[PDB]
Formats: C-alpha cells, sequence, structure tokens
C-alpha cells in the first residue's frame, strides 16, 4: 500500500508546502489544489497555510487522494 501520513502544513508559505508535497512526499501537481480563504486564525500571515485536507497526520494515498491546501489572503 501506498499511502503516508500527511505532514502538518499549517504556518508554512505554499511554496514550502508545494514542493514538500512534490519533491518530498510524492504527491503529483495535479492532485494538488491550492484555495485562497479570506479568514484565518489571528496572527496568521498573509500567504500562509492555514487549512489542509488531508489533516495532519492523516492518510494520504500517493496516486488517489486530492490534497487541498488553503492560503490565507485577506481583503
Amino acid at each position: 500500500v501506498t499511502s503516508v501520513a500527511m505532514p502538518s502544513y499549517i504556518g508554512s508559505s505554499l511554496e514550502f508546502t508545494k514542493n514538500n508535497l512534490i519533491q518530498i512526499v510524492g504527491i503529483k501537481e495535479a492532485n494538488i489544489e491550492v484555495v485562497e480563504v479570506t479568514t484565518a486564525p489571528a496572527g496568521s500571515v498573509e500567504g500562509m497555510v492555514v487549512e489542509q485536507s488531508p489533516r495532519a497526520g492523516e492518510k494520504v494515498d500517493l496516486n488517489k487522494t486530492r490534497v487541498k491546501i488553503s492560503i490565507y489572503k485577506p481583503k
């Protein structure tokens, strides 16, 4: 079975998170969706990962899972 635990990316930059998934975890670029969210916990920095699917430590299948990364982009 080619399923690993999802790293915790909350608080990291999008660039780090995307390239970690691709180069270290082995997720295909096609299976990463980036969404911008307008709200985030207090202290969040614009551009930072504030939510992720799968959640930290949950199963991610290297070929099946559609990874979703939410980035804080306030108005």
